[PDB]
């Protein structure tokens, strides 16, 4: 049902890709480590590297994190009360001006959910969104962050280019999903979430890069749940994103789904950039 189209790294106006970032939901940062994410990372040889869900409980962080020369500023939050849940890293070849933490709202910043990682033209998030919860039980409060999180992006682009990356917990559209009509009322696909999602692009503004470039490609999912196989049956959703500024849609190269690397659930994306 689906193969990524190769790699295109000329912008539009004919600028050569400078910048390649690639973003990752590693269900687990040792578990993924275990499964040869890192190899699979050192063959994508990308300047900045974003991870969701580390699930670090120690400390002490995997030594193979430190044979990274091409990724030695390494940045890292996990929850206040670290243990096994959430938590993020950004894994740069070279020095942002600034890393900061979370969103400035004290109620949205006890997750290890988000890192802000500034560079000369553009500021990079990543983020893992909370998810809305099985019965939906989370739901209102996914609602509130969806807010608040909406509003902090909307002052850092105010301010510079943005580039957001990260599973962001929702399959905008219909085309998003394998089963769409099965899904209107399961976590990932309500109709709170799906409205979360086109504010967000509506307020900053932000595009959705893969979606921009692709607008009509069904099938491209980043996700697949490990029950059932449905990797294989590419039975998934599109959760993972790298949204943009307007301003840098014309720096855009290519918004990529490896939809063959192992290691998760999820399989990473990666954006190429003529910064
Ligand atoms: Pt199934
Ligand atoms: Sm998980
Ligand atoms: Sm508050
Ligand atoms: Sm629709
Ligand atoms: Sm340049």
């Amino acid at each position: 049902l689906y193969e990524d189209p190769p790699d295109q790294k000329t912008s539009p106006s004919g600028k050569p890709a400078t910048l390649k970032i690639c973003s990752w939901n590693v269900d687990g940062l040792r578990a993924w480590i275990k499964k040869k994410g890192l190899d699979w990372v050192k063959e994508e040889a990308p300047d900045i590297l974003c991870l969701q869900e580390t699930k670090c409980s120690e400390n002490k962080l995997p030594a193979e994190l430190q044979e990274l020369p091409g990724l030695s500023h390494q940045y890292w939050s996990a929850p206040s009360d670290k243990e096994g849940y959430s938590g993020v890293g950004l894994l740069s070849r070279q020095c942002p001006l600034k890393v900061s933490y979370g969103i400035g709202d004290e109620e949205h910043d006890q997750e290890g959910r988000v890192i802000v990682a500034e560079f000369d033209s553009f500021v990079l998030v990543t983020a893992y969104v909370p998810n809305a919860g099985r019965g939906l039980v989370r739901l209102e409060y996914r609602q509130r962050w969806d807010e608040a999180f909406r509003k902090f992006l909307k002052g850092l682009a105010s301010r510079k280019p943005l580039v957001l990356c990260g599973d962001l917990n929702v399959a905008h559209e219909e085309i998003d999903l394998r089963n769409p009509k099965g899904n209107k009322k399961n976590a990932g696909f309500t109709p709170q979430e799906r409205q979360g999602f086109g504010e967000l692009l509506q307020a900053v503004p932000l595009a959705d890069s893969f979606r921009h470039l692709y607008p009509n490609t069904p099938y491209a999912y980043t996700f697949w749940t490990y029950m059932m196989n449905a990797r294989s049956k590419n039975v998934g959703w599109r959760l993972d994103y790298f949204l943009l500024s307007h301003s840098l849609l014309p720096a855009l190269c290519d918004s990529k789904i490896r939809s063959k690397a192992l290691g998760s659930d999820h399989c990473p994306i990666t954006l190429y950039l003529a910064l």
